[PDB]
C-alpha cells in the first residue's frame, strides 16, 4: 500500500505545513515579544515534528515523557477553508527539562497522520496490516522529507524528528535536535 | 493509485468524522436553544458534506453559489490532540436561498481531502495525473460511504452530497437533500 503513506504525506504538506509554515516565524516572534514570560529564554524558531515509527501518538506529550511539559499556546492562525469560516490552526509550546532544569523551549507536536496509519491497522475494514504499518510510517517520513526539501514554504522553519523504541528519552532526543541549531 | 483515495477517506473518518459526529447533535441543539435567532427556523440536524467530483473546492461557499450564505458558527469543539493542547474543530452554518427567500438552514462544508487530490494533481513531485484525479475522487466517495455505513458514530447525523458539473445549482442540490429528511 505504498500509496497510503504517499497520500498522507502529501495531505500533511498541502493541508497543513504549506499553510502554517510561512506564518510560523511571525507567530513565534509575536509570542516572544508580547506573551513570553519576560524572564525566560526565547521560544526557538522552527516547528519540531515528532515521528514515532511505531505510530504510537499519545494526545498528551507529558504521557510520552515527564520531562516534556506544556508551557503555552502560540497565537492562533485562522482562515476560511473549504467552507469553514475561520478554521483554527493552533500549536503548543513545550519546555524540555534536563536534570530538573529547563534546557529548551520549542513548538512541538506529533505528526497527526501517523494516527491514521495506527487506526487503519486496527480496523478490519481498512485492510491494513500491522506489518504494513511500520513500512508505511517509514515511507510517510521519507516522502515528507523529500517534499520539504523542495518546498518553498520550508525555510529553516521545520525539523522532522523520527525515532524508534526498542531506555529511550524523548526529551533528550528533542534536546539533541534543539542544540544542533 | 487506489491507495491514495483509500488512505484519505480513512484519514477523514479517523481524524475528523469519528471525532466530531458523536458531539454534533449536541452542538446543534445548543446553538438552536441558546444562540439561534429566536425568529428563525431550527438548524437542521446532520453535517452536510459536499463532494465535488472535479475536486474544485473554493474556500468560500458563496463563491460556488450566491444562494448559499454564511449565517453563523456552531459552538467550537476542542480537545488535546497529538500534542496540540485544545485543538479546535469548528463548523459553519449556512442559509440556503430559493427565490430570494431562506428555504433551509444547515451545517455545511466541503470534504477537505478533495483539496489534497486537487493539489497532488498539480504538483509534479506527487506523480498524480489529472485523469487519476477523477477516479480517485469517486473512490474517495465510495470508500467514505462504505465506512460511514458501518460506523457507530454515524447515526443519521451525516449526509454526503456528491455531484459533477457539465446550469447546475449547488443550493438546489443541497435543498433536495435537506427536503428529503
Ligand atoms: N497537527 C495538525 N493540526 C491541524 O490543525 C491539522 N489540520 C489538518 N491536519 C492534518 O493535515 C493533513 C491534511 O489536512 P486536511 O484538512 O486536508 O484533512 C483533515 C480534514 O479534512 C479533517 N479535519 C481535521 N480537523 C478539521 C477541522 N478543524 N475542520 C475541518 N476539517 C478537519 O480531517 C482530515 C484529517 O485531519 P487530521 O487527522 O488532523 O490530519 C490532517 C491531514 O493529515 C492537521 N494536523
Amino acid at each position: 500500500n505504498f500509496n497510503v503513506a504517499h497520500g498522507l504525506a502529501w495531505s500533511y504538506y498541502i493541508g497543513y505545513l504549506r499553510l502554517i509554515l510561512p506564518e510560523l516565524q511571525a507567530r513565534i516572534r509575536t509570542y516572544n515579544q508580547h506573551y513570553n514570560n519576560l524572564l525566560r529564554g526565547a521560544v526557538s524558531q522552527r516547528l519540531y515534528i515528532l515521528l514515532p515509527l511505531d505510530c504510537g501518538v499519545p494526545d498528551n506529550l507529558s504521557m510520552a515523557d515527564p520531562n516534556i511539559r506544556f508551557l503555552d499556546k502560540l497565537p492562533q492562525q485562522t482562515g476560511d477553508r473549504a467552507g469553514i469560516k475561520d478554521r483554527v490552526y493552533s500549536n503548543s509550546i513545550y519546555e524540555l527539562l534536563e536534570n530538573g532544569q529547563r534546557a529548551g523551549t520549542c513548538v512541538l507536536e506529533y505528526a497527526t497522520p501517523l494516527q491514521t496509519l495506527f487506526a487503519m491497522s486496527q480496523y478490519s475494514q481498512a485492510g491494513f496490516s500491522r506489518e504494513d504499518r511500520l513500512e508505511q510510517a517509514k515511507l510517510f517520513c521519507r516522502t515528507l522529507e523529500d517534499i520539504l526539501a523542495d518546498a518553498p514554504e520550508s525555510q529553516n522553519n521545520c525539523r522532522l524528528i523520527a525515532y524508534q523504541e526498542p531506555s529511550f528519552s524523548l526529551s533528550q532526543e528533542v534536546l539533541r535536535h534543539l542544540r544542533q541549531e
